[PDB]
């Protein structure tokens, strides 16, 4: 997968919109894979949040897809007692995970201005230090 054009995916938002992401072109993204009941996603989600604040204005964008089998339903349930907050994609049926390849969760996909994927990430980060926000820059 790394090294080669990410696969195309059309997903539905939060609030019944729909991202597609071959009409990213010209933009850095994320594709973040993960779920409400998965402690280490929710450790780094709070590393996460702030790697989009940093990026606000910029020619970026993240998409964090959630596998939950509970959907919207879950994912709002689990913002509101948490706090937390994030551009999220839905995909119940875990068929985006599929094409993915993944294996389990959390799973991070990192993605150039012509769609190629860059890098891939396995387990919790620290989505804030450095390192990171550096090698994004540069792209």
């Amino acid at each position: 997968l790394e090294e080669n054009p990410a696969p195309d995916f059309t997903l539905n938002t939060l609030n019944g919109e729909v991202v597609k992401l071959s009409d990213l072109k010209g933009q850095v993204v994320i594709v973040n894979f993960w779920a409400t009941w998965c402690p280490p996603c929710r450790e780094e989600i709070p590393s996460m949040m702030r790697l989009n604040a940093a990026m606000a204005g910029k020619p970026f964008r993240m998409l964090c897809v959630s596998i939950d089998e509970g959907g919207k339903v879950a994912v709002e349930e689990f913002f509101r007692k948490t706090g937390f907050t994030l551009p999220v994609l839905l995909d119940a049926d875990k068929r985006v995970g599929k094409l993915y390849g993944t294996t389990g969760v959390p799973e991070t996909f990192v993605i150039d201005r012509h769609g190629v994927i860059l890098k891939k990430v396995v387990g919790a980060m620290e989505w804030d230090h450095p390192e990171v926000i550096a090698f994004l820059n540069n792209e």
